């Protein structure tokens, strides 16, 4: 059936996601490492979005739990830098693995836009939900057991999830495509797909910069303690959790087009508004407003990805996918490093206004999705 791969692809994603957050805490117990898994997965989305549409969905999503299951271990077991570095890779290439041929399986099977919709909503509500509830995972069994707990309940849950997947998805047959797919280099030269990208482009390189340079700032000039930070950011997961569980369905009520434009204001007009904020209690409300609208924008250009495609091209949806989901890792790939060298140049609240601006700038040029041409 369709709702078991969404389920799939749903436990996909919270499964990875639970593990690129849990490692955060860990690694202090600096470098490169932080972005390795980011940028290697921004490497290695296009030839997933290749590879999808010649040995088909199935193998290629599977090979998400032999990888990901690889690093879970990895990182369970590491010692040296470079082991943890590589095991970082690992992870990385097996989240492009899910989330490109996961997001192009369910825009396959749910072939319906108002269908597709709540569908790309529920799996980036998985995704929200994993970076929500993985720093509390982590942490908690990191303090109770050991520094092994997390990652060894991730193996033996990425391995239910396997099981699953074998038993449900079937890769053991390899099955090419009905049609040859679009070249990526034509998916890239449109217009339409270029807009939507790089709104979710930018989108997320906003948050991925001010996540990891608001505890910066705020250890200079709000003096917050320790636990301050953690629930600093709270507010954006959940937050984000809201709204790309919601905006999947009433974006096709109220046009994509419309939701996404609305989307990225409301990103620009409240990271603009952090800096504003001088203690903790006035930094909750700013950071909803960001969370809220990352939702409402990514919810509302994804499945518009593979509407385009049905719109213009023809009818294959992983390297179309493999492009949104490079929009996506550009961000957690240099936004974080970027982020931080140009506070460290000019400083944070002009780091976040430039965000701000850039996006609410960027915001009108959406309204070109309300009708694109066959
Ligand atoms: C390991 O270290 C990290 C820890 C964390 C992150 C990145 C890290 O490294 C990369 C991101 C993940 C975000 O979101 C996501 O992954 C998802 N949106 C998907 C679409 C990428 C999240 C955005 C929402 C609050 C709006 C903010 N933080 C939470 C913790």
């Amino acid at each position: 059936s369709r709702k078991l791969i969404l389920f799939i692809v749903f436990l996909a994603l919270l499964l990875d996601n639970m593990l690129l957050t849990v490692v955060v805490p860990i690694i202090p117990s600096v470098g490169l490492l932080f972005a390795s898994k980011a940028t290697v997965q921004l490497i290695t989305n296009p030839f997933i979005g290749l590879l999808t549409n010649r040995i088909g969905y199935p193998i290629p999503i599977f090979a998400g739990f032999c990888i990901m299951f690889v690093s879970t271990i990895m990182f369970a077991f590491s010692s040296s830098y470079a082991f943890l570095l590589i095991a970082r890779s690992l992870q990385g290439i097996g989240s492009s693995c899910s989330s490109v041929a996961g997001m192009g399986m369910l825009a396959s099977v749910y072939t319906d836009d108002e269908e597709r919709g709540n569908v790309m909503g529920i799996a980036l509500g998985g995704l929200a939900m994993g970076v929500l509830v993985g720093p509390p995972f982590g942490s908690v069994l990191y303090e109770f057991v050991g520094k092994t707990a997390p990652f060894l309940v991730l193996a033996a849950l990425v391995l239910l999830d396997g099981a699953i997947q074998l038993f449900v998805l079937q890769p053991s047959r390899v099955q090419p495509e009905s049609q040859k797919g679009t070249p990526l280099t034509t998916l890239l030269k449109d217009p339409y797909i270029l807009i939507a990208a790089g709104s979710i482009c930018f989108a997320n390189m906003g948050i991925a910069m001010l996540e990891p340079a608001l505890p910066i700032w705020m250890m200079e000039t709000m003096c917050s303690r320790k636990w301050q930070l953690g629930v600093a950011f709270l507010p954006a997961s959940i937050s984000y959790l809201i709204g790309t569980n919601i905006f999947g369905i009433l974006a096709h009520k109220m046009g994509r087009w419309l939701c996404a434009l609305l989307g990225m204001i409301i990103v620009g007009v409240s990271i603009l508004c952090i800096p504003f904020a001088k203690n903790i209690y006035g930094l909750i409300a700013p950071n909803f407003g960001v969370g809220f609208a990352i939702g409402m924008v990514d919810s509302s250009m994804m499945p518009i990805m593979g509407y385009l495609v049905d719109l213009r091209h023809v009818s294959v949806y992983g390297s179309v996918y493999a492009i949104a989901d490079v929009a996506f890792c550009m961000g957690y790939a240099i936004g974080p490093s970027a982020g931080g060298a140009i506070a460290k140049a000019i400083g944070f609240p002009w780091l976040m206004t430039i965000i701000g601006i850039i996006d609410i700038l960027f915001a009108p040029l959406c309204f070109f999705l309300r009708s694109p041409p066959a």
